């Protein structure tokens, strides 16, 4: 059980990380400064995601340019895909709260860019 749990958040956690890193650099290989503050805001938002990540993980026990744009919008889809599938699984009504008001945020960021995309074509 709490073993499954923390399977989860543990996931989302090296998630978060995979793209506060990643959503940065794209931000760094970007011209277009409207898709750079796109970039931005999402590593940011990952980061925050993160340490609210390794709180409950620490709590419950646990030890922690067009070619540009289809990478990173790949690793947006990543991101979406991991959160879907940990709100699939049964888990203390705390946690699920968290997870689905950050998967609002992932969300969000996706819908951004991919309307950003779609003005420039």
């Amino acid at each position: 059980n709490l073993d499954d749990t923390l399977d989860v958040l543990n996931d989302l956690l090296q998630t978060s990380k995979d793209g506060e890193a990643g959503f940065h650099a794209c931000a760094e290989d970007l011209r277009d400064p409207q898709l750079k503050a796109a970039m931005l805001e999402q590593s940011r938002d990952c980061a925050a995601a993160a340490d609210e990540l390794e709180r409950i993980v620490l709590e419950l026990g646990g030890k922690p340019e067009e070619a540009v744009l289809n990478e990173c919008e790949r690793g947006e889809d990543v991101a979406k895909h991991r959160y879907q599938a940990a709100l699939e699984k049964s888990l203390p009504a705390e946690i699920h709260q968290v997870i689905e008001r950050q998967y609002q945020g992932v969300l969000r960021h996706h819908d951004r860019v991919r309307a950003l995309r779609d003005a420039r074509a």
